[PDB]
């Protein structure tokens, strides 16, 4: 869908030191929509498919309605086993640190890109939405 996305991705995840990335996107134009994970870069598994979340929801449906990125340095301490559930991608993929950027266009925002590590490899840096315009 679109190489250019799947691509680019892959790049930056590996550019940025990152274990694993995805991008989140509204599943269609329809008002009901859903938001889903629509591309990935260095997953274990294709269950991130099988995840549908809504505005307010989960890491990218929280970023969607706050327009604020969300850090998690360790998901362990943070959050523990129970409150994973609510971001089922950090199940999925066994994420130990998590960073969730809202992507802008023209004062929207339309997506969100998330950064993670795996196996408690620390995040080496936190991105402002200008870092993330610098792309």
């Amino acid at each position: 869908e679109d190489r250019r996305f799947q691509e680019t991705l892959d790049k930056i995840r590996k550019e940025e030191g990152y274990d694993f990335a995805a991008i989140a996107f509204y599943e269609s134009n329809k008002p009901s929509s859903p938001i889903k994970w629509h591309y990935v870069s260095g997953n274990k598994n294709n269950r991130f498919k099988l995840i549908i979340l809504r505005k307010g929801r989960g890491l990218a449906g929280t970023v969607m309605k706050t327009g604020k990125r969300m850090v998690i340095a360790n998901v362990g301490l943070a959050l523990g086993p129970e409150e994973k559930i609510d971001a089922p991608i950090l199940l999925s993929e066994s994420l130990t640190a998590v960073l969730a950027v809202p992507l802008w266009y023209k004062n929207q925002v339309y997506g969100v890109l998330l950064f993670g590590q795996r196996d408690g490899r620390p995040l080496p840096k936190i991105f402002d939405n200008d870092d993330i315009q610098r792309k």
